[PDB]
């Protein structure tokens, strides 16, 4: 995959000269604190020298008494007067320079993001209708706060420090080749050995992460169809089945996942071994460099470290590269939109403005194919005139051709041929915006915006007063229920706000239009979307709003029509039949045909966490050792570096200093080995207790997630989606809490434990000064983490209202253009954006800050501590030797615990992952499922009763469903549940079902209550039929045998069954026959076949009830007559319930209950029922009539 990206000089394009100078001075800035720290480190080989040449010579020869103590004592504390001076300067220079590195550089960055946002929106909303058709809607407007996000962070802070890692790696290889160059090659020959190495392993992690994608890709596709298909799945108990689908897939991203643990903690070893080998290399080889005499011990401890600064130079730089190159491949596809010009521009100033407007219209050899789909041609020689003043009906079999020539006469698109006029004029040499200025529209569906009526309305106009709105509500027919709203005119309404009726939002729209006061009208389908009743009111006010304008209408009711001055009748493109309604019934074509048929915050204890790794503990007691072990190996490191530096700078002779150097110095390798074991044994123990402990709780939370119960499925939060994260990352993510946890502590208590130890012995009046300052430089590192942290919050919430409007804007692009409010969107997302603006301009200000002052008490204590251990040499009190030993063992070792924390998994984010883990295997249903107690009698009757049963939905509490509700199916009865519409017809089937239990009142079984038996056998003998019937992707013999679980399913028993659903004969006309794979991957299903086979599942089990809800939810006409075959087969002498919507079903049923407000209004069969001359009289009469 090659992604492009953009010119690195054009990219900085909308950066003023003001942005150019700050980029400058900000980068001086970087570069001078770039090289600031290799000057600490010349000075400190410097310091070490004058330490050195004096600390052996008061020693070993005794000359003078005291005439040597002041001598060189007196010295050395004239002499660090001036490294002290000089560490201070550092420090100083370091505040003023880090404060203007990034406050210039996030400066420039935000002034450049503040004119990137208003352009490309400006870009968006300037765009053609056709140009939205062909893209996905969803990733553009993401694309406005993503990829501005992705830029933001590749031209902020992130150069700034760029060109000072830049600077650290030339200003640290310049000191290291001018003070020695034997030393620096030596090292440069084996960093391409670590360079190689680094990035090896790095491949190689990416290989066995997408691997694991893949192996869970097979659990979380299981996962996803059962939580989706869950009211399939409980009704049919096989809450088991799909708990081993499930687990036979879930042991592939296992072992992938130890192949992973291991050969990360190899890596990390790997890698760890390298440095203290190359140490080992780099002072053998120095040691021998002093002892001839050519260096010094002071120059070698500046050229060692002003390599290896400069080397780990680059790999600080490699994320602020990443990070610009991310910047320039998103700014790609932003900067094409803006740069992408339309040939139809709603902004443009180009053509006429013509006054006194007809409005005659005239369609022109219209040829005409839509841009998505260019390959089918929509319309071919179309011809027609509109008269001023006349209204014109388009009709025609079903197409898009008749709304075509409403979106054309808009000019939303550009013919193919021919031409489209208004009075003799061309509509592609008028201004568009004044073309539809004068131009109305009332669409199919109403688009409200999120505002009050009152801006609803003004935008159709922004200059208009309350008087002038009144008029047009009026004219609408929508001012009565305005005065009778809450708020009156200015409730507020669209997603956001009260729900206004189908009718009265259209009311609102044409009030919208009516403001515009456009010469002519376009209505595309303003009475479809409403029922009869409706419509009424809406069909008064359209046709008040036609007066006297030029009227083009897209009519579905044919009553309608027929005031219609004139009437086109379309067929393919083509006007066929051109005239008054009687001229096209007489012609007895198209048009005569027509007309008559229609006549979260869950703090968890650190030790329950644990306890659910507690099954592997030998694998646990092991990773603790090694973390000691690994943890203790700093502070050796601390004595061997001291050891070494030591022999040059207390005393000794010069026939023990290759012994003692050489020894110390493979001693490093002794440490680096043991760096390399106790890691590839920690990772093979910890890392296996991870990877079990994902696998064994994806499968106790999956488990228990088919224990739950229907309410909790119902539920907003446990959403099919949002289960299968927590299922499959968020179950993974614990093991950073269990052993990873424990490796940590162990080896930070390991580390500054026994180095705070050591260090209190050597000397202890330098230590509680460094473990006094420690926790305060310590501190600040999280401080800024922090506030890094919490101002993201602030800058990115304050962003929602501004990111806000432009989704209400892009959602609704089709509508606004044609109210052509293009600008008043683009000016109320400015003057939104403008408070994150001066809240930025403020932030560079802090972080300037927060960034100069944790320098600048860091070069600054590094005065107050090798001046404080100097004062200890000059007072005899200390050796510069214990110095190193304390200095590099407490600050080496406080750096240690970094450098673990920020490897090891983030802790908050995986304990409150985990947290969640244990709640949802913790809870325990209402309704356990799994159970295995219940009666379970050898009773077949199967007489249903409800008595007095009180019900409301958890999931919905304040509203009532059923109050008293009672009734009786008798064995073999079919019973009909009608009324009007309402949950409470459907609640019965789920309260049998025991989906719920009822709040109140008792559903009896044969005498019985259902509480009392076992919910597997209360649901075994039910056979439930759904209305849109889930189907598993899988055979027909796993979706048919899936009904009767556990059971042995033959090719006899099937077949029997699809005999008596009706499908039999079709199923031995098709390819493979019963084998054949069903779903989209297969041969896909039409709506009518899918309940045909339901019925069939239900049929297996051969149950004694059978339960019908909302079936034939369709339009298949032919389709609709085989299910009811099927079903009359189905319920013979079996006990039905039936929720029926049609009536026809009815007829025959043994027994009808109408239901209202949870009552039991009446009851009877079909005639009893209709000669009562009650409630359901007055549903079959509408069927009727």
């Amino acid at each position: 995959e090659k992604k492009p990206a953009v010119s690195v000089l054009t990219m900085f394009r909308y950066a003023g000269w003001l942005d150019r100078l700050y980029m400058l001075v900000g980068t001086l800035a970087a570069i001078i604190h770039g090289v600031a720290l290799p000057l600490m480190m010349l000075i400190f080989g410097d310091m070490t020298d004058s330490f050195a040449s004096v600390g052996n010579v008061s020693k070993n020869s005794t000359n003078m008494s005291e005439a040597d103590k002041r001598a060189m004592f007196a010295k050395l504390e004239e002499e660090m007067t001036t490294y002290a001076y000089y560490y201070t300067g550092i420090g100083a220079g370091v505040l003023i320079v880090a404060y203007i590195q990034v406050s210039f550089w996030c400066l420039a960055a935000g002034r450049q993001i503040h004119k990137i946002r208003q352009k490309f929106f400006h870009a968006i909303m300037n765009q053609e209708i056709g140009w939205f058709d062909v893209h996905d809607v969803g990733e553009l407007n993401t694309r406005l706060t993503d990829d501005v996000s992705k830029i933001n962070e590749g031209i902020g802070d992130k150069i700034g420090m760029f060109f000072q890692a830049m600077a650290t790696f030339f200003g640290g290889f310049i000191i290291g080749f001018t003070r020695g160059w034997k030393l620096t090659l030596v090292i440069l020959a084996i960093s391409p050995v670590l360079g190689l190495s680094a990035g090896i392993w790095a491949k190689i992690l990416s290989s066995f992460t997408d691997k694991e994608l893949h192996a869970y890709a097979k659990a979380g596709a299981v996962a996803e169809e059962v939580l989706a298909a869950i009211r399939t799945v409980i009704a049919f108990g096989g809450q088991k089945k799909e708990l081993e689908r499930y687990n036979n897939n879930l042991e592939e991203a296992k072992r992938l996942g130890i192949k992973k643990a291991i050969t990360a903690n190899i890596s990390m070893g790997a890698a760890f071994l390298l440095i203290y080998a190359s140490y080992a290399l780099a002072f053998w080889y120095g040691t021998s460099l002093v002892i001839s005499k050519e260096y010094s011990i002071g120059q070698v401890l500046t050229v060692f470290f002003s390599v290896l600064i400069g080397a780990f130079s680059v790999g600080q730089a490699s994320p602020n590269i990443e990070a610009f190159a991310n910047a320039r491949g998103a700014a790609y596809e932003v900067f094409k939109i803006i740069d992408n010009k339309p040939s139809i521009d709603s902004f443009s100033k180009s053509g006429h403005k013509p006054d006194n407007i007809q409005g005659n219209l005239e369609f022109k050899n219209i040829h005409f194919s839509y841009p998505s789909r260019k390959e089918v041609q929509i319309l071919k020689g179309l011809n027609l005139k509109v008269k001023s003043g006349q209204t014109v009906a388009l009709v025609g079999n079903s197409g898009c051709g008749k709304s075509t020539t409403v979106q054309l006469m808009q000019r939303l698109y550009d013919p193919l041929d021919g031409m489209v006029s208004i009075d003799g004029q061309d509509i592609r040499t008028i201004n568009v915006r004044y073309l539809r200025e004068i131009i109305g529209v009332v669409s199919q569906e109403p688009v409200l915006f999120a505002t009050t009526i009152a801006e609803n309305i003004r935008y159709g106009r922004e200059d208009v007063t309350m008087d002038e709105i009144e008029k047009a509500v009026k004219e609408a027919n929508a001012y009565d229920f305005i005065m009778k709203l809450p708020h009156q005119f200015d409730t507020l309404v669209g997603e956001r706000g009260a729900q206004l009726s189908g009718g009265q939002k259209q009311r609102i729209a044409i009030a919208r239009a009516l403001v515009r006061n456009p010469k002519i009208l376009l209505l595309d389908q303003a009475t479809s979307a409403l029922d009869t009743e409706s419509e009424a009111v809406v069909q008064a006010a359209l046709d008040k709003a036609r007066e006297g304008r030029t009227t083009i209408v897209i009519a579905h009711r044919l009553s309608t029509v027929r005031n219609a001055d004139v009437i086109a009748g379309f067929d393919g493109g083509v006007i066929v039949e051109q005239g008054n309604h009687d001229e096209l019934m007489r012609e007895k074509g198209i048009y005569f045909k027509l007309v008559m048929t229609q006549t979260d915050v869950p703090p968890a204890s650190f030790w329950r966490i644990l306890k659910l790794n507690s099954t592997e503990w030998p694998y646990f007691v092991v990773g603790i050792f090694c973390a000691i072990i690994n943890g203790g190996l700093q502070p050796a490191f601390s004595v061997i570096f001291s050891k070494v530096v030591g022999v040059f700078t207390n005393g000794g002779p010069p026939e023990t200093q290759r012994q003692n150097s050489n020894l110390f110095s493979l001693l490093f390798l002794i440490l680096g080995i043991i760096s390399f074991i106790t890691f590839f044994l920690q990772g093979f123990t910890f890392g296996k207790a991870g990877e079990i402990l994902t696998k064994r709780l994806r499968y106790m939370v999956f488990k228990s997630m088919l224990r739950q119960d229907v309410s909790w499925f119902d539920d907003p939060k446990n959403t099919t989606g949002a289960l299968t994260t927590r299922l499959a990352n968020d179950a993974a993510q614990v093991k950073g809490a269990t052993g990873s946890r424990l490796a940590v502590i162990f080896q930070n208590i390991a580390n500054l434990g026994t180095g705070i130890i050591i260090s209190l012995i050597y000397g202890w009046q330098l230590t509680l000064l460094l473990l006094a300052i420690v926790p305060i430089i310590a501190i600040a590192g999280v401080v800024e983490m922090k506030m890094l942290s919490g101002q993201a919050l602030k800058d990115k919430k304050e962003l929602e209202g501004s990111g806000k409007i432009a989704t209400e804007a892009i959602e609704n692009f089709r509508t606004v253009v044609s109210l052509t409010r293009e600008q008043k969107f683009e000016t109320m997302y400015a003057q939104s954006l403008q408070i994150p603006y001066r809240n930025a301009m403020k932030k560079a200000h802090v972080f300037g800050i927060t960034f100069s002052f944790t320098q600048a008490m860091m070069y600054f204590s590094y005065a107050a501590c090798f001046r404080f251990g100097a004062y200890l040499v000059t007072q005899q009190l200390m050796t510069f030797e214990n110095v190193l030993l304390v200095f590099s063992a407490i600050v080496f070792g406080a750096m240690a615990v970094g450098q673990v924390s920020s490897f090891a998994p983030d802790y908050a984010k995986a304990t409150v992952s985990a947290s969640h883990i244990i709640r949802i295997i913790e809870k325990t249903p209402e309704i356990d499922s799994y159970s295995t107690q219940g009666l379970k009698p050898n009773m077949l009757e199967g007489n249903v009763q409800f008595s007095g049963v009180v019900f409301n939905y958890p999931t919905r509490p304040s509203i009532p469903v059923l109050q008293g509700l009672s009734l009786e199916v008798k064995k073999g009865q079919t019973l009909a549940l009608v009324g009007s519409s309402g949950c409470g017809k459907s609640t019965v089937v789920q309260l049998l079902e025991r989906f719920y239990d009822p709040m109140a009142g008792s559903v009896f079984l044969d005498g019985k209550e259902i509480k009392q038996l076992n919910v597997q056998w209360l649901r075994a003998q039910l056979g439930i039929v759904s209305q849109e019937p889930i189907l598993f992707d899988c055979s027909i013999a796993e979706n048919i045998a899936y009904g009767d679980n556990s059971r042995v399913v033959s090719y006899e028993e099937i077949v029997r069954a699809a005999k008596e659903a009706n499908i039999h004969q079709f199923i031995d006309s098709l390819p493979d026959k019963y084998n054949t794979r069903v779903g989209d991957k297969g041969t896909q299903l039409s709506g009518g076949q899918k309940q045909r086979i339901a019925i069939a599942r239900a049929l297996v089990r051969q149950p004694h009830i059978l339960l019908l809800d909302q079936a034939t939810s369709a339009l298949d006409t032919e389709s609709e007559k085989v299910v009811q075959e099927a079903l009359d087969k189905a319920r013979e002498g079996r006990t039905c319930i039936v929720i029926a919507h049609r009536l026809s079903t009815i007829q025959n049923a043994d027994l009808i209950v109408v239901i209202q407000n949870g009552k039991v209004k009446e009851h009877g069969t079909h005639q009893q029922l209709l000669a009562q001359k009650g409630i359901y009289f007055s549903m079959v009469s509408v069927q009727a009539g």
